[PDB]
């Protein structure tokens, strides 16, 4: 009964290595490479939590949170190299919970991700 | 029925120009500089959402977030220069739903402030 995590990223090799050291904290994790796979997936699977990058082949993060939404009350976390004012501004306002910029710190994903779980 | 809003914040300068802008965003906001103040205050007061410098007279940050928790369990952001890793994540797991960094422009984190209170 551990939490669900989906990592929706486009670099398959860093979205891997995450997966791993989530996976070593007692999450269970799971990986998702593009936009609108991401949106079928994350509506059917109904995971925990989604760390979604806003650069996605597909559909981008932004359409990812717009058509997820409806259906999925869960926490997002975007997590990009986007990292300019109104990149956060507009991921929060379009649903985003969190928006945190890469590279992150493993260890302050991990502890980004308890908190919004936390509040759920 | 504007959300209210407390600043916990011992630069009375910044506090307030930070103060002046959320109130111009369809927000109500009260001001406080003293860590064990604020304890009382947000206790007894309510706010729909807490905004929570580490570095306090007093009581600091996470002390003011430590004993407030059991009686206060409204959305607390952290808004300090304290931005290590650890402090990062000591924050979060003291019980702050977000932490970031000064300065931090004004539209960002009154994003970041709604999407808080959109998680009540």
């Amino acid at each position: 009964k551990l939490p669900k995590i989906l990592i929706v990223e486009d670099d398959e090799r860093l979205a891997r290595l995450t997966q791993e050291y989530l996976i070593r904290n007692g999450l269970e994790v799971g990986v998702e490479t593009d936009g609108n796979r991401a949106i079928r997936r994350i509506i059917s699977e109904q995971p925990d939590l989604v760390v979604l990058d806003v650069m996605l082949p597909g559909a981008d993060g932004l359409t990812v949170c717009r058509e997820v939404r409806p259906h999925y009350h869960q926490p997002i976390l975007m997590l990009t190299a986007r990292t300019e004012d109104m990149d956060q501004v507009l991921g929060l306002e379009m649903g985003a919970d969190d928006y945190v910029a890469k590279p992150v710190q493993p260890r302050v994903l991990l502890a980004r991700i308890r908190a919004l779980l936390r509040r759920t």
